[PDB]
């Protein structure tokens, strides 16, 4: 995440880490005790998910690692375009809950009213380097139209633009799949923006997740 800084340690309980082959892939969201949300573009093998954390470098009491027992990607998601960029991953253990594990609801209205929000990650930051401590930025929603003027053709209905006007703050490489939070909801996923990172003009395109309620609650509840 560029131009931000260090998030408040208890502010995201919610917030996942998933490693491969021994490092940082993507972040995450926990949704469900047995379920983390991320974007497709993360399926990689044996994925690692470690909750509770906030410095990568160290080894926190709150943490909780699990491998993943199913990886769902959406049937329609389209790697070319970034269309559809979401994905379930199924924990082989059920997120064991604390102040710094929680799940956090799913923004389920489309239409919901502007509030304030932010993205979180362990992304390369301003200087190009990963950051052991996850970082924090304020960010707002970006009109349809004036996303569709920045990346013609490119913006579908299952995606969300938002930026910083001032800073160009922005979600960048290894944030992908982390969560776009407002009002206390999930409203979006880490998909993709500009490069290199920054979000002045060409904001950050997150799934947009009120589309995927019905999927979401369906792959939940199959079998
Ligand atoms: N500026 C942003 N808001 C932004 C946020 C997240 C990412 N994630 C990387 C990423 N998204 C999608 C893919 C992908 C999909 C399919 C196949 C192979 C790759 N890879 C990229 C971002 O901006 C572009 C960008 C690219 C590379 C290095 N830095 C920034």
């Amino acid at each position: 995440l560029v131009h931000g800084g260090p998030c408040d340690k208890t502010s995201h309980p919610y917030q996942a880490a998933l490693y491969t082959s021994g490092h940082l892939l993507c972040g995450g969201v926990l949704i469900h005790p047995l379920w983390v949300l991320t974007a497709a573009h993360c399926k990689k093998p044996n994925l690692q998910v470690f909750l509770g954390k906030h410095n990568l470098g160290q080894q926190e009491s709150s943490q909780e690692q699990s491998s993943v027992v199913r990886a769902v990607i959406h049937p329609d998601y389209d790697a070319a375009s970034h269309d559809q960029d979401i994905m379930l991953l199924r924990l082989a253990r059920p997120a064991k809950l604390s102040e710094l594990i929680q799940p956090l609801p799913l923004e389920r209205d489309c239409s919901a009213q502007t509030t304030s929000c932010h993205i979180l990650g362990w992304g390369k930051t301003a200087d190009g380097d990963f950051p052991d401590t996850i970082q924090c930025a304020y960010i707002h929603l970006v009109s349809r139209e004036e996303c569709e003027h920045a990346y013609p053709g490119q913006i579908t209905q299952n995606m969300l633009c938002a930026g910083d006007e001032k800073y160009g703050k922005d979600s960048c490489q290894g944030d992908s799949g982390g969560p776009l939070v407002c009002g206390d909801h999930l409203r979006g996923l880490v998909s993709w923006g500009n490069y290199p990172c920054g979000s002045k003009e060409k904001p950050g395109v997150y799934t947009n997740v009120c589309r995927y309620t019905n999927w979401i609650q369906k792959t939940i509840q199959a079998k």
